[PDB]
């Protein structure tokens, strides 16, 4: 019965018991002070590789949402940057608010938007996200804001489909979704080693956090909020405030590529 969770039992500040990495040096998420986060002139540009990037489903794991990606051959591929080699794009999702004014995970001098996605890679090095995600260069995460304001047209397919997934255990199918529709024009980031923002927690997160947010409707977020963190047949919980606070910094550096 006892699961992970963003309740007040189960929640963030419990799950150190469980999962007592939770309490390491390289947690995630953090705040990013622009005034310390020190420029890096040796970061090489970053590199999108999405233009064969192929969906096939759009899934509530209890937790989240999550659109899962053929991650079978390198078809979207993140490279450069802090980057060593090539990262294949596995899945994307959200963390959000019950209300616009919260609902990132990182912060940027203590500001949280309404919302922040998180496209995850894993390093080729190893054989699949299995083996990549319990070693230190394993992943990495791109993170990007969303800030309320003009609708996004590249978000419209996946509100669409979000009524079909209401509650957990429901993976629907979901092809053809471009997540290229969700970046903004400048890849300008900032970068520090890392976690999982979720159990299990594991520190093996390269991140690469975007500055220029993308901007959303209230209405889409909204719909994200009709989510259940519940599977059908259990009491109704809405999937709201789904994310991790900021962490210690430790003895970690931000680097910023601009
Ligand atoms: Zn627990
Ligand atoms: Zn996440």
């Amino acid at each position: 019965a006892h699961h992970w969770g963003y309740g007040k039992h189960n929640g963030p500040e419990h799950w150190h018991k469980d999962f007592p990495i939770a309490k390491g040096e390289r947690q995630s998420p953090v705040d990013i002070d622009t005034h310390t986060a020190k420029y890096d002139p040796s970061l090489k540009p970053l590199s999108v590789s999405y233009d064969q990037a192929t969906s096939l489903r759009i899934l509530n794991n209890g937790h989240t949402f999550n659109v899962e990606f053929d991650d079978s051959q390198d078809k979207a591929v993140l490279k450069g940057g802090p980057l060593d080699g090539t990262y294949r794009l596995i899945q994307f999702h959200f963390h959000w608010g019950s209300h616009d004014g919260q609902g990132s995970e990182h912060t940027v001098d203590k500001k949280k938007y309404a919302a922040e996605l998180h496209l995850v890679h894993w390093n080729t090095k190893y054989g699949d996200f299995g083996k990549a995600v319990q070693q230190p260069d394993g992943l990495a995460v791109l993170g990007i804001f969303l800030k309320v304001g003009s609708a996004l047209p590249g978000l419209q397919k996946v509100v669409d489909v979000l009524d079909s997934i209401k509650t957990k255990g429901k993976s629907a199918d979901f092809t053809n979704f471009d997540p290229r529709g969700l970046l903004p024009e400048s890849l300008d980031y900032w970068t520090y080693p890392g976690s999982l923002t979720t159990p299990p927690l594991l520190e093996s997160v390269t991140w690469i956090v975007l500055k220029e947010p993308i901007s959303v409707s209230s209405e889409q977020v909204s719909k994200f909020r009709k989510l259940n963190f519940n599977g059908e047949g259990e009491p109704e919980e809405p999937m709201v405030d789904n994310w991790r606070p900021t962490q210690p910094l430790k003895n970690r550096q931000i680097k910023a590529s601009f």
